[PDB]
């Protein structure tokens, strides 16, 4: 379904860095719709919650401090196969190894300092959005390019 | 000062077009920052508030239309000259008279279809500021490069 | 040999989304010579012809029917290795599965609006070339960049 | 009326530097729209109609043996002002003293290597369009995007 | 004569911004020749008889400290009218009243903080030259494309 | 180590291109910085010096002749695995075999002509920058951005 969505994060280091408007652009080039935006600066609640899967794992510390250190651009894109696309788009966990195209591939070189983060499944898109989103902040009618769409 | 703010959005057509990275880029190489951003559907109150000072002119009922049509996405930037500068990188009212480089002037060619909205003054910055973002949704310690301020 | 060419068309849907001179460009920067150019709305005998591949496939009636439904930028690129190489800057057939960088990578989503066409041989260029370009319509003399062959 | 057009060729410097993508790209992204295009060599006869205007000045000569020297790209372009509008963008007949952010002041240097012609009036344009173009190489039916008129 | 030369330098704040790259790509595309380049750290001597003419001014102090400060990437381009041109394409002394398009225009809030430095004139560009290059390190036969001369 | 150093040449096709600019950016935004640059015509001596490995293979003669025939910018980047990560940025020996995004795969064709050079490896690299650049023409105190390094 054209109706899937996906939770990406600007992380601070991407906004302190001026990265927001090339990144949404890419997204937008692409075809996807924005369908949720705000610039907020995390609570430690939300990063614990958000990152909770990462809870024991040695990176988890760092990960929480910095995501609430800056302000963070969060941002909801709906089309097809959007969850995967977007991954796609950004690179993978490690810049160094990143594809130039790539968010992180064009932009990252510190696995710590990312820039951004891009939910890795419907599933976890699907909390992700609720956990960072209220319902009235996210478009109910969604409108697309016909271009884009067969 | 460099905390001079001004109030930006980039309107329905704009949004539309795929256009919001691209504007947003922009401001963010410019060195100002982003302290307020999101995207709402304007109600027909807040589209007649933001621009009453035009309620008695021929163009303010397609004007209030048009802006509650579809999503904005709503912006504050803060910097030296901001207000000012801001202006002078939209270009003009009329798109066709804007100069290349201006986003206006790239991007627009129908004064009713001109993309987006920038305050004209400090006063009307803050005026609109005050209308379109609650308090809590605003930086209030802002960050900007050393690289950019003396 | 350095004369090689391929037939490339921007379709209906990369035309009104308004990328014909982003993707003429990436092929200019690459080194390739535009040795023909044109747009037309193609007919419906044209479109069958081009696709004839396809005629047993379950896509070709939508295929068909979207070429000849606005128009086309038809084009002719020479240089060496000018088929391969066009095809990886295009992507893969499905946008989703294709590589940021690449032309459906960036800009698509739906494999029914996937932007372009290339050739996929030397023997379909040759064929694809002859069915859309008069003799008259190519440049005979081509002149690249010896900066860009040895 | 939104239906002007104007005529548009990238002289062969323009063709040679590889900024056929650049051009078009720009007047794309302004809203207007392509209806007509094609690469040729101008043949002696065409290049003498074309800039009879000149016949007297001291150019006249050089400036059509330029033009019949390589491959130029026609093409006319639809929209509100578009005469008007395209000269703004090319910049003026000095490069030097042509805007950063029009054609000529972001690529050309000398008078004579200008890059790109574009018509300077509605009844020029109207001119040029038929000497270049045959009534079938145009589009009949426009379609821009409502996103950019009123 | 198309062999004018002119003196820029991208001062710390451009080179700890990041735009190196940027700003000489602009003189590429523009058809200028790059006929010196190299990155070094002012001394206080080099910085004072550079910015001699401002001894007496306010600025100066604080003008001579910031040049030493950091890295500077010097060069030294060539082209017909080298020196007004550069001038235009990097705007004007307040960043804030150069033009979107230009570099300070496009990038600069500061007068203190204005990224670049380019001669004001021939006789002065001639004078930087001499100070900060020594003639070994500068090409002396310099070839443009004769796409760009008459 | 976010010390480790790579050199890089852009070969005098690559001048000639003018994408010494656009060759610059991409390793600014990755986040490398720069910490040697200089522009010089490589004396047969040096040429040979540099690529003393292939001494024995066939495109030898022809590689140390055209490196020698015009400009080359040398540079030095420094960064967290800068050695292999300008690599996957540069793309693979044979220009048509990179993938787009990289800068062979976004502006070559010809092995011959393949643009730029740059180590192959930590040992490499540490044995060029010693055999293009002095001590002294070589940044000590590296300063990147915080907002890249963990
Ligand atoms: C796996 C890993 C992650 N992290 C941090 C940065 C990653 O963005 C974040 C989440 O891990 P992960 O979900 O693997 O990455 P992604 O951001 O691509 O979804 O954890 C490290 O600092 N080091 C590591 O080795
Ligand atoms: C003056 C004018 C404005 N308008 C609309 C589009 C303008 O954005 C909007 C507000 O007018 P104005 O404040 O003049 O323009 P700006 O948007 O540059 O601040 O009113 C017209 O449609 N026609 C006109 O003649
Ligand atoms: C294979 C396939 C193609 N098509 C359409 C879009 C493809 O551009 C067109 C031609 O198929 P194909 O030659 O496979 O793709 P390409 O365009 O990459 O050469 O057919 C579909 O709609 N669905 C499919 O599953
Ligand atoms: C006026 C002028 C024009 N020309 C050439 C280049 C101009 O493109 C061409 C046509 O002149 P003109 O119509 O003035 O310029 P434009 O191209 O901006 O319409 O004549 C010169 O070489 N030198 C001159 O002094
Ligand atoms: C005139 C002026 C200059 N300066 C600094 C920044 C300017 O780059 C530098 C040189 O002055 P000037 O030569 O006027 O500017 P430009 O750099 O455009 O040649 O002096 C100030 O800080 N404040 C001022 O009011
Ligand atoms: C291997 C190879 C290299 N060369 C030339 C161009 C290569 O840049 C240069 C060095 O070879 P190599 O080190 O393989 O390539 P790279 O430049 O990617 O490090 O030798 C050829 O001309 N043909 C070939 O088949
Ligand atoms: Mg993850
Ligand atoms: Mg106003
Ligand atoms: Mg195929
Ligand atoms: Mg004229
Ligand atoms: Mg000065
Ligand atoms: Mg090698």
């Amino acid at each position: 379904v054209n109706k899937e969505r996906t939770f990406l994060a600007v992380k601070p280091d991407g906004v302190a860095r001026g990265l927001v408007g090339e990144i949404i652009a890419r997204y937008e080039k692409k075809g996807f719709v924005l369908v949720g935006l705000k610039q907020l600066v995390p609570t430690k609640d939300l990063a614990e919650s958000h990152y909770a899967e990462h809870k024991e794992r040695p990176f988890f510390g760092g990960l929480v401090s910095f995501i609430t250190s800056g302000p963070v651009v969060a941002m909801v894109f709906e089309g097809k196969g959007v969850v995967a696309s977007a991954r796609l788009m950004i690179g993978v966990t490690n810049p160094l190894a990143s594809a130039p195209g790539s968010i992180r591939g064009d932009f990252g070189v510190d696995v710590g300092r990312n820039i951004i983060h891009g939910s890795d499944s419907v599933e976890s898109a699907n909390r992700e959005i609720a956990l960072w989103f209220k319902p009235e902040e996210l478009l109910t009618e969604v409108k697309p390019n016909p271009n884009l769409y067969e």
